[PDB]
């Protein structure tokens, strides 16, 4: 009898946890410095594509991706700086590359510590030497990351920076809604739309941008699973974005820094000064409501 068969390939997974919140979360750096999965009594509040997640070209779906120097995508996939021209995929470049860790703390919380730096690869896309040391810290039922975004290069950097976490729901109908929004952009067509605190997340397909923000946080609430999940952010962030599909059974309320094409038209657009950085950070709280 002759007999094949193999083990899949499997990425280089940190594990975190707080063995009394019950809490557990995998990140796997050499993918974007992404949180893949994270589970609360075993509970698993992201969702993750894990078969999807193996085709190593594949965007990945789930988890929490990061997206920088850009969120969404230009117009032409393409920006003018200082006369030249620069192309940059929708969401950047962070997610798609491998990030170092250079630091690990387990005091107050299971911390992990990610590098991304600029490269040649990088600069002959956006010409500005970046580098960005996120912070994971994990404890209790939530997950904070915080950021900071240094220019070590010698002129002013525009950028764009947000988090596109998966939130796991499976019963839609029942998602209660907290967005601090008077009206949101639908950036399937382009049009707007007034919100009244309300909305059918089991629609084929919601992308909602909501520009105009009153609270530097949103959250919803699913009575299905009997629990609310809030997301909390720093002032560098003013739109939160809602993606979600009919079938997956996500919900992403997303903060990001800037809108859809900021680094061309300014809007929300975010600066880092010559040989300075900047901090901010974003919340992941979860309720048993």
């Amino acid at each position: 009898m002759y007999n094949i068969s193999f083990t899949p390939d499997r990425p280089l997974t940190y594990h975190l946890e707080d063995d009394q919140s019950l809490a557990r979360l995998s990140l796997v750096p050499g993918r974007g410095g992404l949180v893949t999965e994270w589970t609360v009594q075993g509970q698993p509040i992201l969702y993750f594509d894990r078969e999807r997640f193996q085709d190593p070209s594949l965007s990945v779906r789930g988890g929490i991706p990061i997206l920088f120097p850009i969120c969404g995508n230009l117009p032409q996939d393409q920006f003018n700086h200082a006369g030249k021209s620069y192309r940059l995929k929708q969401h950047g470049f962070a997610r798609d590359l491998p990030w170092e860790v250079i630091g690990q703390q387990t005091q107050d919380n299971a911390r992990l510590d990610l590098r991304l730096s600029h490269n040649d690869a990088t600069l002959e896309a956006f010409p500005f030497a970046f580098e960005l040391v996120f912070s994971y810290q994990l404890q209790g039922h939530s997950l904070r990351i915080e950021q900071r975004i240094a220019n070590l290069g010698d002129q002013r950097m525009p950028f764009s920076l947000g988090f596109h976490p998966y939130f796991f729901c499976r019963e839609k109908l029942g998602i209660t809604l907290a967005i601090p929004a008077n009206d949101y952009l639908d950036q399937k067509t382009g049009d707007c739309h007034g919100y009244d605190g309300q909305l059918n997340l089991t629609s084929p397909e919601l992308d909602l941008a909501f520009t105009q923000i009153s609270q530097p946080r949103a959250h919803f609430i699913d009575p299905d699973r009997n629990l609310k999940i809030e997301v909390s952010f720093s002032e560098l962030y003013q739109t939160l974005v809602l993606w979600t599909v009919a079938g997956k059974d996500y919900l992403c309320l997303e903060p990001w820094s800037g809108p859809r094409n900021a680094l061309n038209s300014g809007e929300q657009l975010a600066w880092v000064e010559p040989y300075s950085s900047r901090s901010a950070w974003v919340n992941f709280q979860v309720s048993t409501e």
